[PDB]
């Protein structure tokens, strides 16, 4: 009996490569709470990430938001890997 992660993959403004800006990864409506975030650039972990507070929600499901600063540069993918219930999911940046 498990509620699997909504996730979302975003950046604070929308993308111009050499300005610096900000990649998010954000699971929400998931329980248990036990999850993983990974920011990926080109499918490599990316260092030195934030991760923010656990948030409880009134029907017992979860929130977290995994972040970091970074300068989109071209040719670059960027991903979020997302561990729950022993299963993961690759989501994309997408637009």
């Amino acid at each position: 009996a498990t509620s699997s992660p909504n996730v979302q993959v975003y950046t604070y403004k929308l993308i111009k490569e050499g300005e610096s800006n900000v990649l998010l990864c954000h699971a929400k409506d998931f329980s248990p709470p036990n999850i993983k975030l990974e920011l990926l650039e080109n499918g490599r972990i990316i260092p030195n990430t934030t991760q923010s507070d656990l948030s409880f929600e009134s029907d017992w499901s979860f929130k977290l938001t995994r972040y970091v600063e970074f300068t989109p540069q071209s040719g670059y993918k960027y991903s979020c890997m997302v561990t729950h219930n022993g299963d993961s999911k690759e989501i994309q940046l997408d637009r």
